[PDB]
């Protein structure tokens, strides 16, 4: 309808777009994992692939818009592709990740942004001892790829995984599941680099 | 031709594209699955694979127009990526949907749009028992991802799944399916969520019943 | 050279694309089957895997021209993207069909088109029974997705499917392969639909 | 540089994109082979995986320049989609081809263009008797899909293909691979259709 | 914010992109491994999968700025889409190569720009042996497709491969890795063509 399309226009088509996050203009992102499946396991390769959706939030001051002046409208749904988002990236993935919802986000009018994407996710984990009643224990690490802890920082809810939705008849069971904020140094770079550690506990069902 | 080519473009090409919708100008969209195969079955991770079509079917004002100006024209196939489609979406699948069909949607003037993709979906679901006379029963939900009851609400035409064109020399027969509208409340959200529930209860082919 | 620049400047860039066929203006599509090879049998899923290449052709008067206005150019090789092309479809595949040849076109001065995808098709067949004397039977559906025969009929000029470039050392021999145009209804819609019916008699290869 | 994208500018922003060859100006295009790997034999498919790349080179009027009025440039990298080229398609091919090397093509002041991908191709072959010491041969061709010899002509500058980036540690050994010019007709077609034939006799390491 | 929508604007949308290097005009890049994993061994075809980031660094002249007129900017971030990339290229890679970071690259006011892609390779390799102490040695070249020795030259900052990274529960264990600057003289083009040599020596752990 007419209001949102003023919104959208005045919003989109009048700036140039958002040229992501400055040392003088940071970014916090906070994340947060939903568990839904793990799939398979690979003991030939030490490959284990997750089925998740991870809740990404931040804020510009570009993105803001008075509601009376465009029908009191809060909030409104957008294509990823019209708006900048945050390069977060699995730092030991053996595969690219798969996108298994639509690229669409959600914008509300103090600048706030929220993308939910679901994910099939191959990483680096050995499962050996799976079979056991005491489990394996394997981490992801999640953070920007390209940007320092100068431009984007990091930050969780709660350091609890969201375990509300994992399937019920898979063949692994989660003894448990966090996802904590931590900082990295790498030799290729002086500058300390901000991810989530997601650390995933689990066995086979029975 | 020249009626069909002056309507496309003034729908298009003189107005923005719709937004979708919103709490003002909320949207029902009917879903409807026809179910061709059972592909395959994977016990050790717990995946099954459909080919199935699945019926959407919504209406918008700004897709009207008076066929008497534009040579009689009741209705027009166009491709997906002229006009907004729903954000229907599998929450238990495991791998992105293979397209089987053209993108290719009908309008018609009073506005309404149907669009019948043809999909394949490996999903979640533990076939164990498959190879016994019960069977085993298995579901999947289709709904919006971005969209809450506010703004995209759904329903059937009818709770029995079209099982007449299912492929007779599958490897699985299908003792029965239905599609059912429910309500859902996701930890993440407040706000109520709506589905289309798909239960399909199947079993290796063999017989007795 | 510059003739065929001026014409297909004069066919393409003059007026907008061509919206596809109506009631008022229907379309008949010529199709046939080129049998190259049956690569591949699951018999733990009953899906097979045809490469062939199929011949469509069609006709529009908004692709004519006088040959003697264009230097004698009596046909043009083009981009089957700066062209509409019909919807043809499998109805019983369980892939994406995959293409093996460049999506170029023939448009000839009468308006006729004639385009030639070579594809790889996986469809659903049971093949119990291809490794004895009488073979197996396996068919599959071409047609138009979206537009009925009020809009889009078939035909074919032979129903004999063109065996002459099949694999000699294929696992599979052809006993016979027909292509026959068939109409029938669908619960979704009131009008008939039009389909070439491809049915292959094939065993292993003796 | 200036001078470069001033030649680049002249070449492609002003004229409009060569449409292709045609019968009163057809086109020659050279071809030849350079065979890096047999990565694979499928046995139970008939379905043989190569890698190699493959030298086109052809000649348009249209992509001539004096060097003199662009700083003695004689040569320059482009991207594949800046110009036309040859629609070259394997004849007995079971999947899409793999492309493992950058869309760059290299102009010539003389308005000759030389284009070499690298790919991956599975195609048509028996392999039964590999495992001997005669080996098996294989053969897979190479032309237009959609011209025919009317507007495109095929040739090789020898007929031997270039073995000396063949992978040394390949579970297959090469007893011989040529390309050879031929000339071909379809049942679909009247006029004569050009292939360049690659014949590879191999077998077991 | 302001100060960088007006250097992108002033250094992609005033200037034409750069056309790539020239013989005058020639570019050396910075090439540098750091493996992750090796993945996966396929001895019945000889095919190896590593997963490694590929630090490419280089320097232009039409990517230069003084800081003091965009607000103290040093560096920024871009979509490699803005920016001409080398085409950097596996010489015996089996597969095309998946990318497993985003395209993103960073410019510095002085011109120069690095590139960190990560990627997973299927490249040829027998890996017969790796079940022994001795292990075995693979070997892959990284050079340009395209451009010769008098357009693009490379080199490493160090011989040896960075490991800090490995995966510590790998199927396998590095004994070495090395990277290491070569000239080649292939049989089809008469230039010297330049590549890093990446050689890992590994066995089962
Ligand atoms: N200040 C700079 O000039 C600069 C800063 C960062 C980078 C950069 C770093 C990285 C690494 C940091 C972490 C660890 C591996 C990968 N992600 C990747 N891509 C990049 F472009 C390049 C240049
Ligand atoms: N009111 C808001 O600001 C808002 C509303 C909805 C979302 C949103 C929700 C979701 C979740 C709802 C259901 C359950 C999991 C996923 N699908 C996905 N993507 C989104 F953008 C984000 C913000
Ligand atoms: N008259 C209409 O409003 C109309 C007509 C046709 C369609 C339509 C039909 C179909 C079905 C017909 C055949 C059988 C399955 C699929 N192909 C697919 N996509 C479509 F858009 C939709 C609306
Ligand atoms: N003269 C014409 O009107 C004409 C000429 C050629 C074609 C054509 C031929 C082909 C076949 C010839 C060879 C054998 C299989 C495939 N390549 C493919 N695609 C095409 F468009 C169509 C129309
Ligand atoms: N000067 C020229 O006319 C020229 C120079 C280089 C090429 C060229 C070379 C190559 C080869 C060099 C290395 C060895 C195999 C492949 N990579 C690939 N692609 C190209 F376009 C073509 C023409
Ligand atoms: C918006 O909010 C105002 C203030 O409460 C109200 O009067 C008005 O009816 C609302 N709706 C629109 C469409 O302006
Ligand atoms: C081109 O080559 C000539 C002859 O060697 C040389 O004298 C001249 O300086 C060159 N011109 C340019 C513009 O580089
Ligand atoms: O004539 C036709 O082609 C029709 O009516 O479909």
């Amino acid at each position: 309808q007419a209001n949102l399309m003023r919104l959208k226009s005045d919003l989109f088509n009048r700036s140039p777009m958002y040229p992501g996050p400055t040392k003088d203009d940071p970014l916090t992102v906070t994340l947060g994992f939903t568990l839904q499946d793990i799939v398979k396991v690979d003991s030939s390769t030490n490959e284990v692939d997750l089925v998740y959706y991870e809740q990404q939030r931040w804020k510009l001051n570009s993105l803001m818009w008075d509601p009376n002046e465009y029908g009191n409208i809060t909030d409104f749904r957008t294509s990823a592709a019209d708006i900048w988002t945050p390069d977060i990236t699995a730092y030991s993935s053996t595969r690219p990740v798969q996108v298994l919802s639509p690229q669409i986000a959600v914008v509300t009018h103090d600048g706030s942004v929220m993308f939910i994407p679901a994910q099939r996710l191959s990483f680096m984990c050995d499962p050996t001892g799976v079979d056991s009643e005491e489990g394996v224990t394997c981490a992801v690490k999640f953070g920007s790829w390209v940007y320092s802890g100068f431009e984007i920082d990091l930050k969780t809810d709660t350091d609890q995984v969201d375990l509300s939705s994992y399937y019920a008849s898979s063949k692994y069971e989660i003894l448990s599941a966090t996802q904590t904020r931590q900082v990295q140094h790498y030799s290729c770079c002086p500058e300390p680099y901000i991810d989530v550690n997601l650390v995933v506990k689990f066995r086979e069902r029975r």
